[PDB]
């Protein structure tokens, strides 16, 4: 399935071309830090928008994290989550922080049913009648990636990221 990699993860609202010209696109990002929401914000020099996306195999079949790229010498966060809760923010945890609350850092990573290659969504908690799929909202002034819930049935719009890779 995917690979394990250095990506940049934009995400993209209903009908946006994941190859558009236009500005404004917004990945996500950790720039807010450790033990906050994961947030999101456009390319720029100083930007924080890389993540390292590995396979964890003891967490299961086709799990992955999804860690932050620093470059000082602290443990790196991680996409972590409620595995219980719905409608919550993803939030940036390294792994004491992550045992310590009881939050999941296991994720799927699913090639929309037939998107562009690069076009999947970031898959959370799966319950019958409705899956926790990772998307972008605003809370307070600022975007905040977190968890919605959508049932799978026909024409609504499941939240979905362009997800790209260190090499072209």
């Amino acid at each position: 399935g995917f690979e394990d990699g250095f990506y940049t993860i934009l995400h993209l609202a209903e009908g946006q071309h994941p190859n558009s010209k236009i500005p404004g696109g917004m990945y996500a990002s950790s720039k807010d830090g450790k033990d906050v929401p994961v947030t999101a914000e456009p390319l720029g020099p100083q930007s924080k928008i890389r993540w390292w996306i590995a396979r964890d195999p003891q967490a299961g079949d086709d799990m992955y994290t999804i860690t932050e790229f620093r470059i000082d010498n602290s443990i790196p966060g991680q996409w972590s989550r409620s595995p219980v809760e719905t409608e919550v923010p993803v939030y940036l945890y390294d792994r004491i922080k992550a045992e310590e609350t009881g939050y999941t850092c296991a994720w799927r990573i699913q090639p929309a049913d037939h998107g562009a290659d690069g076009v999947y969504h970031i898959v959370g908690n799966v319950r019958i009648g409705s899956t926790d799929w990772a998307d972008l909202r605003e809370e307070y002034g600022e975007p905040q990636v977190y968890m919605k819930p959508v049932p799978v049935i026909p024409n609504v719009y499941i939240p979905r990221w362009f997800i790209l890779g260190y090499e072209e």
